[PDB]
């Protein structure tokens, strides 16, 4: 017992394998990748503890491995066969006594055990949701945590128990709402034109910011929201963009079903008037949201509207144009030189991290996972985190809040079905050239008169 630990063997401890370049990879060491195997070994190593690496990891896996499997494969590595007891030993139990026995535990066991231990502490504090989207899960970690060998994992077991009880039971002044032709608590009369278009952004823009500060990192590594399930690993992500559509497709509706050209006219001001707010409040998601919808094919082709815009109401909205052509070039300049509170643009995050992933292959396919992809993912996720933090001193106002989360302009039709009637609608108040114009009737009687932007 002066010269080599005898680990257990290969063909009943899989993690002991010889480190070789068909299982893993280098560049304490940065792991570049392996077989999940020896990631698992390295995230709860003998040898040293790797914060660096238990953070990456708890993010990062998803993209390869199913949280069921991690914790399989976790248990498997905390299960670790130890050399024969020994009749003298046995009777120890009744700790032991044998040297190589008495090495073996110091050495390597009692290590790993407490590394996949603050594994698990990790896994309950940062990434709870996994074990609220699969309670079988949850229920897995418990059944084993309670069942742990009892002397020095103690406090460990109680610091896990501590967290998950905490988690479980989880489940500076502000300016004046502003009013239009609609007033509050009246749900009947609520429309783009009928509510102040400052407090329609300032209503769009706290939606805008709670959708982005409940996505996860997890939700956009490997590229998770295209898959064929998709609705699980990214449901935050995915009411973002499904809100984006929403909105993008409820202003579309807006100008092209003002068929009466003095009201169009008078509803594109509005949204402009409403980009401005957005723009003001640094939420360039809604900012594109509105850009998007005016670059539609049914609203872009409305020349005769275009023109009937003031100049500089023109002008505002060119530049908004502005900051999304030539690769997003302005916007990414006009990022990063802004104080927060802010919602950036969610679109060119996905664009930026989707080229990444298709350049970069999953396997490394040497004769693999590539885990060095995820790390520059995890820290291409990590410019996110920095506008989840300081939130918007504004107050909510329950009514437009579900006016605007209760929106759906497509109906009980398709999104292709809806956009071609948007086209089509387009087309009839607006017609080709030379044709006279439809003198549509108005269909509402509202006031057009915009109350203007002005607090």
């Amino acid at each position: 017992a002066e010269q080599q630990l005898r680990l257990p063997s290969p063909e009943v401890y899989r993690f002991v394998v010889k480190d070789s370049e068909e299982n893993i990879v280098f560049e304490i060491p940065i792991i570049k990748g392996g077989t999940v195997v020896k990631l698992i070994e390295r995230l709860t190593y003998h040898m040293y503890a790797d914060p660096n690496f238990v953070r990456t990891f708890l993010t990062t896996y998803r993209s390869f491995c199913k949280p069921q499997e991690l914790l399989s494969l976790l248990i498997e590595r905390f299960e670790i066969p130890e050399p024969e007891p020994t009749d003298a030993d046995k009777l120890a139990i009744e700790q032991p006594i044998s040297a190589d026995l008495k090495r073996f535990r110091k050495e390597y066991v009692q290590p790993v055990q407490l590394r996949i231990l603050n594994v698990f502490r990790h896994w309950v504090e940062h990434h709870f949701y996994d074990f609220e989207r699969d309670l079988y899960l949850l229920e897995r970690l418990e059944s084993f945590i309670s069942s742990v060998r009892g002397k020095a994992m103690k406090k460990w077991v109680e610091s896990i128990a501590k967290i998950i009880r905490r988690k479980k039971q989880a489940q500076s002044p502000p300016p004046p709402i502003e009013w239009h032709i609609s007033k509050p608590g009246h749900i009947e009369t609520f429309d783009l034109m009928t509510l102040h278009p400052i407090e329609i952004a300032r209503q769009l823009t706290l939606l805008e910011s709670d959708l982005y500060r409940k996505v996860q990192p997890s939700e956009l590594v490997g590229s998770v929201w295209t898959k064929e399930d998709k609705e699980i690993n990214s449901p935050n992500l995915l009411k973002m963009i499904r809100h984006t559509t929403n909105l993008t497709l409820w202003f579309e509706k807006c100008i092209v079903e003002a068929e009466n050209f003095e009201e169009r006219v008078a509803v594109l001001s509005r949204i402009i008037e409403i980009l401005q707010v957005f723009q003001d409040l640094n939420n360039f998601n809604g900012v594109l949201e509105i850009v998007s919808a005016v670059n539609s094919v049914s609203v872009y082709r409305l020349d005769h509207t275009f023109e009937a815009l003031q100049e500089r109401k023109r002008k505002i909205l060119d530049e908004a144009v502005e900051l999304s052509q030539d690769h997003f070039k302005k916007y990414l300049v006009k990022l990063k030189s802004i104080n927060p509170p802010c919602v950036p643009f969610f679109g060119i995050y996905l664009t930026n991290i989707l080229k990444t992933e298709e350049g970069n292959n999953d396997f490394l396919t040497r004769h693999l996972i590539n885990f060095s992809k995820r790390r520059k993912v995890a820290e291409i996720t990590g410019e996110i985190q920095q506008y989840q933090n300081q939130p918007y001193c504004l107050r909510i106002e329950p009514d437009m809040r579900r006016f605007f989360e209760n929106l759906n302009p497509m109906g009980s039709a398709s999104e292709k079905e809806f956009t071609d009637y948007l086209f089509n609608k387009s087309l009839e108040i607006e017609p080709r050239n030379p044709k006279q114009p439809p003198r549509f009737p108005r269909k509402s009687t509202f006031s057009l008169k915009s109350p203007g932007i002005r607090p």
